[PDB]
């Protein structure tokens, strides 16, 4: 599968979208962010 909308969770323009970069870095127990056309983690959940 190609690597627009398919490969970064449907995430672009810095924004939390359609397949929710949020959700694959949950796994993970992280956030997830967009930057870019790109998905990436963020923090550990762990806020404290």
């Amino acid at each position: 599968v190609h690597k627009m909308a398919k490969n970064q969770f449907g995430c672009f323009a810095n924004v939390d979208v359609k397949g929710d970069c949020k959700r694959h870095c949950k796994a993970e127990d992280k956030e997830g962010i967009c930057h870019g056309t790109k998905c990436k983690c963020g923090v550990p959940i762990s806020y404290l």
